[PDB]
């Protein structure tokens, strides 16, 4: 369905409750006369920035919040302006997840974290540690079963283990993420991925295992454990499996640290239906009845709507989800997240398959994930090199009142100035400040060029 | 102007034994008629690269080896080619310090490491730790003395403490330094500099203390300790102080880690007197008699000449020098060293004065020391960006076949390619190789424009 004024087209991932969302859409149409079409395209999170400005994109896009900063930086998302009463209906930390450079860029829907899911009839007492899993697998293999199967093709699922002993994405410090400081090839990351690779070398897991292979094995009663999120509980409910949901195993005595996602709904900046989309999202979806319809299809996790979460929170599966969430980290929403995930996806797949050592794979991922800093630095310095000597002086002065000590800047050339801007404010803010200051020193040419 | 033919002009720092060196020069003149002039200009390590780039300067320059890789890269130093029997006379690790890009670029003279020097009458037992020094100062202050004074204006002297708990210049791995990995603002570096600044805040040291102030205070018996190298011992000999030379204090249980220098003699690439210089250095200076003449003026430290060092090593001051040298690290000689030193110099001065916090000062130093990599990267990426798709492919093909894995290069964009090249070759060679290849793939315009870059 193409976008047209007077209707809504919604994209949501295929593992979520899209049939439930379509029920909310049908209720909306009943009550307003306005048609809603829910779709679940493959790779929608890659497709959206390719087609967002066209009629072949959606009016509303659902994804975890980590992708949204990149979308907003590219001008793809409308600013969200909820009134006071509506904002108070949702938990503050969920609004935080969708805040980007001081603006709300989506509606938060639900908090997602991975848990350990286990078959109580194969495994009444699940392991508290990763280290126990080889022994468990050995005994289960004797019965033609296995201990653990989960998706090894997406780094989301392996990240909790990589992070446990000290791996991280971007270091948080000074009120921001430092995109130069990447933690994917430190000792902790290496330790975690080496444990994963050792499980595969010792035939306790298969490098080819993906989402569908793991889901089928668990729901058929072939493997004792899997790792997945709340959306997966619906198919297990349907299965004959008596299952539990519990804290992830520790590694080297430390909790597994899943990256926590907030399912979020953004409004296409190019949509002729922005007000229509706001009405649907605020007054039909983010209601008790709306979220229940989606949740009944596939569980959302811990929803952002206080009134409905007070019910869901009593569910032990939700308590476990929140326990794992608290041990993990909220994902950044910065634009560099896409490149981080691609880099780590390649590292895990290459290490797991044996095509690269863990050391080589993570070293390459480190370099790939950090290239965004180098690119930002070189671009900013190249613009600053255009300034005349007197214009650079004025540039440094105005950086005080825009909001770095003058003594730190006085001697600095264009490259050092780019370094200072990015290290102090981060890449996006450094760029915004630079271009803004350009039009303050009569270099609107640079401002114009920088816009393009 | 060209350097004058038929004599030798030598530059050496004023804190070294230049009068003793002039005595060796006179011995040379007695045998050969060749006049040797020894000078000690201020800031000679900064003046030499300016003067030598234009083909002027001294015939021979003495400095620690860390400055020499930069000089060599700029074409300022002649390759040294001593015969095997001569090379055999000096310790292998001193030759290592003066090797750059596979070639020897200077003669090593002596190993220099900082030690703790103490007044045995004020302080019969020197402190094991840095941590105990504030209490020591409090006690001495009640006797009209102080515990410790040393030069706070040059980072050489403060580096041993900054490095003790984990600070480092450039990361060393696989016989190669990584210039994008700078260790001047990690936890260890911050802890060390914070201790120094707290010494000053609590009035156990003065941020304004420099070399001459510290030397006077120690040599007049006003402070119980100083930190200095072997060149300082002669002046202390002439004072009334009964002194010892010992291991530096530890910090958080870790030894202080001085950056170790090898005093080295380089031959100016522009000199018409290279044979004279070789003859002087090999057959007059680097002999027992030659080094003794210099050493008796101002001590050299642990000399590179095996035969003379076997005598000096019996001196407990030399044993202590070598103990501190072992706990420290030989300085890199890569061109980026001078930028590192300038960066840390500013950081220590600003933190000590209270102009910046330790965290702000070391953050700036980190940025400044890291800029050499970034500058090379941004320039090389800009030039590779100018290549058409088919030219970039050709650029890669020549680099992959020439008499770096293809898998690393094949799908790399200009910025990634610039990264690969600088990492694999170093910034200087990466750039020269790039320009050379531009010429090879019908982009002589980039070669031409590139040659005119700074
Ligand atoms: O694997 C990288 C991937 O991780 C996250 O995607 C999750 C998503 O958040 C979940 O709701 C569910 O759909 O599983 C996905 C993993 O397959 C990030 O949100 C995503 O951007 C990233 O590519
Ligand atoms: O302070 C930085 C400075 O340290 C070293 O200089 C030493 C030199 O090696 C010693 O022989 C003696 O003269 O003291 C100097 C410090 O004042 C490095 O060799 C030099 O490059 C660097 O700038
Ligand atoms: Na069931
Ligand atoms: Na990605
Ligand atoms: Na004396
Ligand atoms: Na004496
Ligand atoms: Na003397
Ligand atoms: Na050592
Ligand atoms: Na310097």
């Amino acid at each position: 369905m193409k976008i047209e004024e007077g209707k809504l087209v919604i994209w949501i991932n295929g593992d979520k409750g899209y049939n439930g969302l379509a029920e909310v859409g049908k209720k909306f149409e009943k009550d307003t006369g306005i048609k809603v079409t829910v779709e679940h395209p493959d790779k929608l999170e890659e497709k959206f920035p390719q087609v967002a400005a066209t009629g072949d994109g959606p009016d509303i896009i659902f994804w975890a919040h980590d992708r949204f900063g990149g979308y907003a930086q590219s001008g793809l998302l409308a600013e969200i302006t909820p009134a006071a009463a509506f904002q108070d209906k949702l938990y503050p930390f969920t609004w935080d997840a969708v805040r980007y450079n001081g603006k709300l860029i989506a509606y938060p829907i639900a908090v997602e974290a991975l848990s350990l899911i286990y078959n109580k009839d194969l495994l009444p007492n699940p392991p508290k540690t990763w280290e126990e899993i080889p022994a468990l697998d050995k005994e289960l293999k004797a019965k033609g079963k296995s201990a653990l199967m989960f998706n090894l093709q997406e780094p989301y699922f392996t990240w909790p283990l990589i992070a446990a002993d000290g791996g991280y994405a971007f270091k948080y410090a000074a009120g921001k993420y430092d995109i130069k400081d990447v933690g994917v090839d430190n000792a902790g990351a290496k330790a975690g991925l080496t444990f994963l690779v050792d499980l595969i070398k010792n035939k306790h897991m298969n490098a080819d295992t993906d989402y569908s292979i793991a889901e089928a094995a668990f729901n058929k009663g072939e493997t004792a454990m899997t790792i997945n999120g709340p959306w997966a509980w619906s198919n297990i409910d349907t299965s004959a499996v008596n299952y539990g949901v519990t804290v992830l195993p520790t590694f080297k005595g430390q909790p597994s640290k899943p990256f926590v996602g907030v399912l979020s709904a953004g409004i296409n900046a190019a949509s002729p239906n922005k007000e229509l989309a706001k009405e649907f999202l605020e007054n039909y979806l983010l209601t008790d009845e709306g979220l229940e319809a989606v949740n009944k299809d596939k569980p959302l996790g811990a929803v952002a709507l206080k009134s409905y979460e007070e019910e869901l929170a009593k569910d032990p599966r939700i308590a476990a989800t929140m326990e794992n969430a608290q041990k993990g980290e909220i994902m950044p929403n910065i634009p560099q997240m896409s490149a981080f995930w691609y880099a780590v996806r390649t590292a895990v797949i290459n290490a797991a398959s044996g095509r690269q050592t863990v050391d080589a794979a993570l070293a390459a991922a480190q370099t790939n994930a950090a290239r965004a800093f180098a690119a930002a630095l070189c671009r900013l310095s190249t613009y600053l090199e255009e300034l005349e000597a007197v214009e650079l002086k004025k540039f440094k002065l105005y950086l005080g009142t825009a909001t770095i000590p003058w003594g730190s800047m006085e001697k600095a050339g264009p490259l050092e100035m780019a370094q200072l801007l990015i290290t102090h404010f981060g890449p996006e803010e450094a760029w915004r400040l630079a271009l803004s200051t350009f039009e303050r020193i009569n270099r609107k040419d640079l401002w114009e060029r920088g816009q393009r």
